[PDB]
């Protein structure tokens, strides 16, 4: 999944987490969770960061073409903002979701997002060819199809379990971009 | 603006078409954004009204000011057997009774973001900007491409609610059915 | 439908034959849409086979253009310097206007049908593209057309596509033209 | 042609000029001219407007799908920038090319840009169909190839002559967009 | 090559992949072209063997050289309740019994047209070309981007035939099933 | 950067490849930009030395960071008749003689604007940004997607001149030729 949401109204902080096995319920869980966490102003990080003036915009990606595969969350700040506080709020928000469980509505939003994208990919043999090759490079051709099936059958508590299981300190690495 | 959301799982369709306000009206942006709250994502007024209820398999909303007259089109795709008169009726009553379920600020922010994200994609592409400018001239004012953006940027909930309420009425409504024969 | 098929081997003369489309609401419209792909698209197309292995042409093309009023179908051939433009135009129009004695095969229809439906599914999977296709159907006079054209294509019989091409690809509807560079 | 070049780093001014018919041997001259005037940091408009802090960016398009067809040039400014000066500098630049004629280098850059986009169009059957359709809507299907040929054969003097002939005060309309802050 | 063809008028899949010869070997393009004869459009060998027999609903075939080893993968899209054993065995047989049903010139021509049209689209876009040259160099030979093209242009029926029968072999096969949970 | 510019046995081509500096090196952006000036549009150095004079029908220039080691590739497309050795001597001398004909400020602005235009188009599209951050991570540092845009923004003529002259030298030149 790919999310980058910036306010209507450049330093950057990031946090990255190792993903589970490509073919698992947890992987599809965190793919969906990343959308809920970073996509649109309704998302967890935007709501946590922007209205409160700690960040100018937020993003969340799951990057399966890396080995290790990574989920990467972050925020772009304005010139004079507090990187320390921005990074602490970001990781706090991401790592404390048993305190703030996903809603069915949020799950549905992400599921719909994910499946829209798969359908555009499938309708196009050029895109299907790339995706299948990414599947064989991940280890199994069936993944392309398997993952769609996981996403259609995903219940709220799997996705809750995936994110709580993987968005944890022991699996966190931080970054900041501080320009010259 | 552009919305089509279906359920995660030939096909009969029902549609309601509304005339838009003039592109230069300070209600035009109201409707654009309204169509998104109304028809985009599982969270939209139409999806929620038509799909868990099993009245339709998916919903859409489009504003197409490339036409004369300019139009908003909202519709639902049904399954083979679903009651077509029930889907249409629910469809229109959803669109036309927003005074009874008013837009939230969160709904607006959701629609404003999508709109501005689309505008910035147009803007970064000189080919798309040239198209967007000549469409603005075709609607009678080259400024409109930037004016629309500034109006979305400054759009207040009060103004979006009023525009949708003034324009999504039965007297501005043209119904359509497509029944694969 | 849109097709431009070239071979793998002054400037380049082009000859062309123009015909008119049926109304977009007519059964025939998709017939002619599917036909132009059979006539003009890939080395297996009727035009390509008549003009290119025979060395009359460098490539062939076929487009249906309903954004015009009148709506127009355009077929043509790309020439090399030295090739007879009249003999090309001669053969191009003979192929188009004699399908009556050279009827589409089931397999040809399936080739054009598969292409058409793939394009349709790609359009439908994108809200942006659907919004455009819907506005074009409205402009055409029936928002239903976006879906109806699809339904008509998936159910397309060989006899109906033949009859459509045979009634529209006729000399009385035909206007020839040529581009010679410089 | 399409051009929009901004400073590496919502007010706007614009001037718009009627185009000759597509089949006039003036019409590609203006196409190429517009690129010279409006594309990249080497453009006549960028040079006059941007280092001088009258605009953050400039643009220029030929819009042949309008009737009447237009050449549209314009500038985007930051809020405190003098609108009247940017606008007078823009038009002055466009309408005084007899005192600063095109160089062969400029024609070459802009000719390569045109022919590159034409080749990109030509390689896609879908884009060809639309271009052929627009040529027929402009007056003649042959214009699609014939404009390529003219661009290929375009001499500096013809491009000079067409710009100078059509970019004059009797052929232009002005505009400003002053946002409602 | 890419091929994915489905019947017009929650689904299992059965497949078979084979190792390609090295990119730079002469048989490499034969197999690229072969998979198109085999898998692309309703006239393809897989389609005739699996769709009218109602042994499959759609077929695909792709050669993926970015992979190491490179593979050609062929497959069938199934309906719940269709014979999976039979589909795969008819699939694997079709791909392995080509010598009894040799490729026709017309089939070669079709495959070549598609290959070169795609190659021309890559060459037309600097960014794609750079990507393609970059893969060439990773193969250990920049020239390959250009050589493959010339190889395809020259390709003879006899060699495309031998390449396929040399490589689409039970010796070189790995088999797959995807059944929905 | 990617550039291929053509004029209005089969097609032979000749090439010269040079190792790029590290992506995080302050010379990387320099060479990215220099490739544009050297090979993009008729006004490019290679086009001017090779095309008007008829030693080639087109020229090209890429920097390919996704390789290990990263390369600048330059080349020329010839007509069936032309002399390959001459094209290659003229291509290499141009590339290796930039002390003699320094980049202008104008050249640089055209290169920088091209580069930044392509960055804003990526940045505008959340899918594109995700891919670009993956390469950045694969290149060994996520911050590069941004740092390189800041670096292009601030790139001065003399740094760009110096980067190009330092890397486009006889000791870094591997030649190649394609003759059908």
């Amino acid at each position: 999944s790919n999310a980058y949401t910036v306010e209507p109204v450049t330093p950057l902080v990031a946090a990255m987490y190792h993903l589970p096995a490509a073919g698992s319920p947890d992987f599809v869980g965190l793919d969906l969770a990343a959308t809920i966490l970073a996509d649109t102003p309704s998302s967890r990080l935007y709501h946590a960061l922007v209205p409160t003036k700690l960040a100018s915009g937020v993003f969340g990606f799951t990057m399966d073409q890396l080995d290790p595969g990574l989920a990467m969350f972050g925020a772009q700040l304005q010139p004079g903002m507090d990187q320390d506080k921005a990074l602490q709020t970001l990781t706090a928000t991401l790592e404390s979701l048993s305190s703030k469980p996903f809603s069915q509505e949020e799950l549905e939003r992400a599921r719909s997002k994910w499946l829209t994208a798969w359908q555009q990919t499938y309708a196009d043999p050029e895109k299907v060819g790339v995706a299948l090759s990414e599947a064989i490079a991940s280890g199994d051709w069936r993944l392309f199809f398997l993952q769609r099936d996981r996403v259609r059958e995903a219940k709220l508590d799997d996705v809750q379990r995936a994110a709580v299981a993987y968005l944890v300190r022991s699996n966190r690495t931080e970054g900041r971009y501080i320009p010259t």
